């Protein structure tokens, strides 16, 4: 699909068998969602926005369906202020910037 | 052009007849770059991301070109440690999000 930017590029995502909204976030290296729980180990890591560092647990090989295209990636959990999609998941569905 | 999400969108940008790199963020509401002079009155605003909030200057109608697209719109100014160009702009160039 074609996605406009005159709202937030909001998508319905579906993990562990739930629907959530998650945004299309070009300017994220990664993919965040809010607190949730997940299956396996997690490492921990630290990512850095515009108002500083979080700490998120990272999950590896997590099945995840953004707008009916399935992907299998990294994830982090953290205390993120939406569900954020970032580029390492949006270069698996062929996501990309045209104007 | 058609830009690919393998490495961060980044791109060049003209304002105050300054050149300089930004990030193209579908996630970015505003558009804020980090502290320089622009000319006018400006309002104090703060945002929030990931991190937490930032106080940054606000400047209305300010001219800036993206990739030879001239764009007019609400620039923010701040501690911010990368260019951002958000959607308020995005869209006045006819950027898409297209998977
Ligand atoms: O922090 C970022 N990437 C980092 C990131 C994110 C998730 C996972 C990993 C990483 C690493 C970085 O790439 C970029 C900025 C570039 C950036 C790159 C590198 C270092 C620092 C900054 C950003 O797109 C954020 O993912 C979004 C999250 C979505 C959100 C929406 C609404 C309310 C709160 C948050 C954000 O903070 N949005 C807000 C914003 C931004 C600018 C101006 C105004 C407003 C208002 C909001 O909309």
């Amino acid at each position: 699909p074609q996605i406009t930017l005159w709202q937030r590029p909001l998508v319905t995502i579906k993990i562990g068998g739930q629907l959530k909204e998650a945004l299309l976030d070009t300017g994220a290296d990664d993919t965040v969602l809010e607190e949730m729980s997940l299956p396996g180990r997690w490492k921990p890591k630290m990512i850095g926005g515009i108002g500083g560092f979080i700490k998120v647990r990272q999950y590896d090989q997590i099945l995840i369906e953004i707008c009916g295209h399935k992907a299998i990636g990294t994830v982090l959990v953290g205390p993120t202020p939406v569900n954020i999609i970032g580029r390492n998941l949006l270069t698996q569905i062929g996501c990309t910037l045209n104007f």
